[PDB]
């Protein structure tokens, strides 16, 4: 319910649906059109790419993630949980998930060294920068679980 | 030269980008097989044996001294993983710079399954924005989004 | 909704995993040490492998805290799968304390198949400034054990 | 049941019958072999060997002892109770016992001075080196049911 | 608990691990030797053929034959459920499933008609023969959780 | 004291006794047929003795309503001994229940070592005129094994 | 545990079962009667097979009593299935209540797609000798919408 | 159960063993000291050998609290037995209270076949500062009879 692990997912959810209304047909008018998601994940299926790297911490996000989806009337049938090495090679393996017709929404969970860097980091970039590039890309929405130590 | 066998290697970034580069070559060519039947959750996961993979390396040859033991760092471990030396592919270039054009070309081939990128990087006493030490990362990544294909990345700082 | 979340955590660096990994190196050293000689002319070096195909293996585990001991076997079992061994070469025994884990240990050791041996335990108390008579015994079995027989045997306790 | 008599005879019956499983041949495979001993002590011989140094708890130890293999299904014709002076010649009796082929498994009870030694003691430290010795060289259980004062 | 189905799960355990201690070798002797199965149902591997006839009270035995199987510490992946029209053509698939090596025990479940008969009734009659001539050509434990109405 | 009022009971007619003593007969005579023939010269009569001396036996007994079960089986081991065999050489199988009888007989009767069987249970019921499967099956189960693997089967259950 | 104890349970006689095979014999009968004539020569007969390979179905269901109607949509679901239709060519709407089955049914209907409409629901009381107008609208709308579109919709409504 | 769990305890300890001890070693002193004297040259010393072979013993004990007394009983049989004595060669008498121990007493050393005596029994309170006239009276009796028969008498009497 307070991890990024839980937020994530809800996010995830949201964006599925609100694609799927958006490529209906425009209304009649008379009115301002408004769109939103809601928040049953009912015949939805999802993907989960996950670090190993600190796993003391993942676990708890990776089993937030889960819960959430089974908790807002999602199947866990349908859930698909792809473990790599290292954040280096998130955005590799989050490419290969959203390529499948089969996926509606890829969630992205991993843990970043401390932050209190001189000015930059190199590694951190590469993989906020990967993923929001394949979003769009793609056009199919990829969640953010990352945090940093 | 016995001198130099003699010394261990285990462990060193070059060790460690050989043994993500297995993991992550097993772990494309069960996502490319055929689905699971269903009725659970599926899970993925790489195994770390090395027979049958092919492997290509890009070395630059700056601080020749600390290069040699991550290369040979990253043959031991395809080797000690049941790779044969016969399925390496090593390519050695003047600097950092140009890492990233020289493990395009390997990748584009068919006969790679992943490729290793290794090399050092030169610290200035002062912590300024390196414009050279940015674009190694930034090509890299790009190469492999774009070729499906994964690189992984084995350098430090002096 | 239980099964995935104990199924979703992952056993990669307990000292079931280390315990494993030097089982099938010093299995594949003792192979080269045995077989024939080097052509000479330089220094022979002599190291172990890491492919765990054709190993069998065997598991002596206690069940003292079987809460932590179960995850520790579960990470033995991972590193043989996944460095290429198969399950069908594991045996698996189980003790009511550490007292007997030298005693069980011995029994597996003889056996012509097996190739070595991983023992798995918790150790009561521990971390006090005392000589422990349980600890000591235990330590001093397996090693004896090894030397006697010629086999390694790979020794993964914690204290807790 | 809360005593270390108690104790001791569960983990000989376990240990009994655990060794009479692993002599049996191996399985066809296709599966991992668990072997594991159960808790019914009928058909099974013990001997005791127990020392008369502060006899006001020991009798109180040999007592479990007794009750468990009996509660267990175990027929009291086939305890054998042997006595000894001190804890210093528990390992010396326990051993004739031991190399009888009449009998299964050998528990060892007895009780120790305080141990608020400085670093060692001299005594304690030979009780339980020579019953774990004696129990690999003969290829038989041997329990420990010896407390501290 | 209280449900035949649950009676039957126990049975099958039971016998599963009494063949397994039989294939071992003989004792070296000195007393009589006794075998027995014990109640844990780790590492096997279980089949169950249910009839549809009468589904009302079939699922109720269908459910305490997986729960008590998993009670006593089998794993739920391990259990092959199959299912047939009626009680008829019960014997035929516990033949397909008692073949394969991979199976331990097996165990059949099904609703026979009122036992309100002049003498006898010629469909009960042949499924507790064929199952028992099976169990003794095949040399593997079946089980007979077959009720009367 | 209850240790003697048990041991203080006899033991010398329920039919755990009789099922033992055809069992030692047919045992006996079973040597005899397949032995040498006779002389001829006049009409040659088969029979066995009573000597339990060298035999070796099985039993099988089903767990339900062990306190008589308990006293059938002590009947068998005792009219064995008191013949002449040898306790050792007396093996003892337990089962859950009467359905699982014959399954686990035909287990001991293919062993090269056994020569006869014996058979013990109770059954439920009985006492009504209808038709048991059952108690019919337990019985067609022994019968049939008995003429197949050519070893005497005897069969000593009872109705409560 | 629950999702096995949930998933062995079987779906084959509920009202759900039946309504999906009037709508799966109702599509195929109507197939035949806008084809092509016989031969005459003799009484021609049109019957409808159970052969669910190739068309598309919707299913209306209400929300109230959820723990019955989804026993009741997953039986109609099975029952297509199982005679060789495709999940991917169902449709599921869910309204609040019955009195919005006849509505949303009329939606479904008027696509060019779909080839048959099931009504699933439970009904309020039911059980008294008194006219109930929410149940007589229902039953009213849906036979109205059938016979002006020249649809079949099928109606597996229960009382509780 | 219950013989086992008496018959499995230890009696090396309670007032019964010592009492039994200091009758054995006087028994045995008063044999050296009026038989035939030293040689002289040097002092001479007399103590008593602690074997029990051949002695005749007699042992009263009162019934008061016999759950403890039986025990003191047992132990100083037990103390006899062990150290070569025959349970052949002991004679008990048991009184109804402490206050007709001496009369009892006097009796059996007034026989020639015992050469020691031993008295056994528990007194009433005695945690009091107060002088108690059954508990001298005793005391008094025993060591009187001692004097005058010129025959030890051991007093091992407790307080509770």
């Amino acid at each position: 319910h307070g991890n990024k692990g839980w937020e994530a997912a809800l996010s995830a959810i949201e964006m599925a649906n609100l694609f799927k209304s958006l490529r209906g047909t425009g209304g009649s008018g008379s009115s301002m059109e408004i769109y939103e998601g809601k928040l049953t994940a009912e015949g939805l299926r999802f993907g989960i790419v996950a670090s190993r790297f600190n796993h003391a911490l993942v676990d708890r996000l990776v089993e937030g993630a889960i819960d959430s989806i089974v908790r807002h009337g999602g199947r866990e049938e349908d859930i698909t949980l792809v473990r790599v090495p290292g954040s280096w090679e998130i955005p590799v393996a989050a490419g290969e998930l959203a390529r499948k017709e089969d996926i509606d929404a890829v969630i992205a969970i991993g843990v970043l060294i401390r932050g209190c860097t001189p000015h930059f980091d190199y590694i951190a970039s590469e993989v906020s920068k990967g993923l929001a590039n394949l979003s769009l890309e793609l056009r199919k929405p990829i969640t953010f679980g990352v945090i940093t130590a």
